[PDB]
């Protein structure tokens, strides 16, 4: 049996996680859901609680904590440990019953639980790319300290890459380690992208797109922040750095390819030039499940891929002029040091501003660019604790700086 | 230090084998070509001997044995063991300084060397699908005895599938072994096809197609026999059975897909519905190479795949009315027993008849079908000496039956 905790369970990733767990459990009793953890969504959390009956429930916010104890009372013969805040999260991460944790918390906030889960030697099914981007070499140092802890990528492209690998090679090393790509004989990564909703617009249309146009479409079924990031292709930008860190592939060996059918989720080119790819309908259940079953696979009753019915698959290069966030991400990755933290932090603010119609499309890249130009490289701390503090302060600094730049230009 | 013998060195597979070995050795001096074996192409073999200086040369047609011996004296610093016939082949198969044997010998004939290589516990990089189709159950039995013998598929769709598998599991089993697909979590196989030259033709056009049509318009440079089989899609029919035997996959779990671009060379659907595919330009060098380096990869200077330039990939289901050879293969496969041997044997005749302009395109399938319809199930010999003999008997019966069906009509 596999004991699983779901962090951010009422969000997009967490809901998908619960679905695929539920559907698989109907075939064989594979998973136990031992913990749920959300931020405010007490009601939605309670409904999941009703059905899954986890031993642990937790809400980050204290203000909604009382309400949650009361709702839960309604459920008969169920008496769960009801916790709150960072404290509850640490209690969960350190339970001896929980084996694997799904981190579906959004933004830089997700780093906090990702680190405690590693410190506690857990398998971490990590959806939250903001954490790898902003805290890559820290998480690297944390994995070397806690040798049994593992990060298994849930981000669809990174799961796709991971599936295409020989696990006998993978087991010799692990995600986020130095030399991962050499052990696995990886030569190059094709990073697939939907292209987002703005893929066909001219530069002059781009100047005037609003947040509503970015959120509009039914094909983009995720949280509001990653939706916006898909529209600017900053999401792919962030996934380029995530690839660098998860697999230790050089930036010049990562190629972004727009594939609007979203069947081929990414491809790995090996040193012999043979390329391997993972394909399925655009669905996050596959990558979630794999991270929980890896290095094995289990039966699902998901719709099989009908290749004849999909019929056509297209590939083209993205326009760097229409999507300059991409180039910014490459520049920040290549620069190294804390430039990825700076990139991610300033994006968080520039993203939110566009979402709230406070800035225009091309301002996003304008803002992120000026913050990266302002940053001064710091020597990287040797001890984990000071590196952690260093990242927090640099992330906080960049948000502050983006807020200055924004305010100076409006 | 990989010591490789090349059987069929002068044909299309054998040539591509030497090409990839040549280019790979310019990077890393891995490969020793220890032996070369051909039928009659002595000047072509002499030109190859000179380049690769093998410890053994073997010519099958003994009438040209003196010619070979006398061309070879023109080579400096060279003193090879020069052998001929079956006995020459047997000697090579038993030599300890030979680890891997590439079988690029066409037709049923290739089963002899395949069997002897297995009996000497070699790794057999097998291009000759005819031996798997005629003698699948026997090869299986044989590999169960010579436990260190391995068959690694060289056929590109099968190498593709082989590559898509997770080697952490492949190493725990081997091709042609019970439970291969259970162990590897294989749900189904998408077996890809170029579709041949006749893929757009109506039925009335198909009636009239000739061998000149099939040979000028081919999708890859190959031997005449597979070229013709590609035109009728009997090749794919054969490959459906080769898949069944190599990978222990149920017939109703193998789906033929026409992919005219031939970038995707085949796809494996795993029990979770996730699909993994192998991709490269149309080439045989990689499938060959991988058969020779598995479980490892090595560097090549092959041109890397450029998905963006490729731009479009298409798929569709083949039509069984236009390509009845496919349907006959499933039927032979599903019936089991010696039906696949009959299918292969009668195809060898019909293919050749059409090649030589004696019969029409629908006569190929029509002749094969009658011979299949005529064959009567036999009890399967439980020992290897005998099963081999039984296979030879039926094979030559089916060949003679096909020829009789032709003679009684033209
Ligand atoms: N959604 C997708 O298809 C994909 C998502 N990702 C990544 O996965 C992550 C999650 O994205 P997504 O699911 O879209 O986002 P959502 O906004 O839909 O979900 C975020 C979840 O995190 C919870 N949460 C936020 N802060 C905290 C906290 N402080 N403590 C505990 N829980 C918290 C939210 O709780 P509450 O409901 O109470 O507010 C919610 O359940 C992102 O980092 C994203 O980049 C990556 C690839 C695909
Ligand atoms: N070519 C391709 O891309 C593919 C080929 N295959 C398979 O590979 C096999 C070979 O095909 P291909 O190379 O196209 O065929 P070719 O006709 O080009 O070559 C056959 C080779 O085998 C040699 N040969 C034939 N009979 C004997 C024998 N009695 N003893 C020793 N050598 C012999 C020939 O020698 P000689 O030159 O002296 O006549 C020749 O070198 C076939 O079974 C085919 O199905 C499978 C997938 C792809
Ligand atoms: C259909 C679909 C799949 C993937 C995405 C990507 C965004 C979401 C994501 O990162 N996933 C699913 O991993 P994008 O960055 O390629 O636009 C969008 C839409
Ligand atoms: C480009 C190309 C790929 C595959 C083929 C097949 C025939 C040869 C073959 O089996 N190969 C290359 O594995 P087909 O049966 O699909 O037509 C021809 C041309
Ligand atoms: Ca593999
Ligand atoms: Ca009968
Ligand atoms: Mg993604
Ligand atoms: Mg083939």
């Amino acid at each position: 049996p596999i004991n699983v905790a779901i962090f951010g369970s009422t969000g997009s990733i967490g809901t998908n996680a619960l679905n695929i767990i539920r559907e698989c459990n109907k075939i064989e009793n594979v998973f136990n859901v031992k913990a749920l953890y959300v931020n405010k969504s007490v009601n939605e959390l309670y409904e999941q609680a009703r059905e899954f009956l986890p031993e642990y429930l937790c809400i980050h916010d204290k203000s909604v904590y009382e309400e949650l104890k009361e709702l839960v009372k309604n459920i008969k013969d169920y008496k769960p440990i009801i916790l709150c805040g960072d404290e509850g999260m640490k209690e969960i991460c350190s339970s001896n019953s929980i084996d694997k944790i799904v981190i579906g918390i959004d933004s830089f906030q997700g780093l906090y639980s990702t680190m405690y889960a590693i410190m506690n030697n857990k398998i971490v099914a990590l959806a939250n790319k903001e954490s790898i981007v902003s805290a890559g070499f820290f998480l690297k140092k944390l994995l070397n300290i806690h040798k049994n802890a593992k990060i298994i990528p849930v981000d669809s492209e990174h799961s796709a890459i991971f599936q295409c690998l020989d696990n006998n090679k993978v087991l010799k090393t692990k995600c986020l380690q130095d030399n991962f790509s050499k052990i696995n004989n990886i030569n190059k990564i094709f990073l697939c992208s939907s292209g987002g909703p703005f893929q066909n617009l001219t530069m002059d249309e781009l100047k005037n797109v609003t947040s509503e146009n970015a959120l509009k479409h039914p094909k983009w079924k995720m949280g509001k922040k990653i939706t916006i990031d898909s529209a600017t292709m900053m999401n792919k930008g962030l996934e380029v750095i995530e690839t660098h860190f998860l697999f230790d592939v050089d930036y010049n060996d990562i190629e972004v390819i727009v594939h609007k059918e979203c069947i081929i989720h990414s491809c790995v080119e090996f040193i012999d030039k043979s390329v391997i790819s993972q394909m399925y309908y655009p669905d996050m259940q596959i990558p979630i499940l794999y991270s929980l079953t890896w290095p094995d696979r289990i039966k699902t009753n998901l719709k099989p891929l009908d290749l004849a019915q999909v019929s056509t698959l297209t590939f083209h290069k993205p326009s760097l002029e229409h999507f300059p966030c991409i180039k910014l991400a490459y520049q920040a990755g290549i620069k190294g040091n804390f430039y990825p933290t700076v990139l991610n932090a300033s994006n968080e603010i520039a993203n939110n501003l566009f979402l709230n119609n406070k800035i225009k499309y091309f301002d996003i890249s304008s803002i992120i660019s000026q913050v990266l130009e302002s940053f001064n490289s710091q020597k990287v701390s040797e001890n984990s604790e000071d590196l952690m503090k260093q990242i927090l302060q640099i992330h906080s600094w960049a948000k502050d700086k983006a807020t200055d730049i924004y305010n100076k230009h409006n």
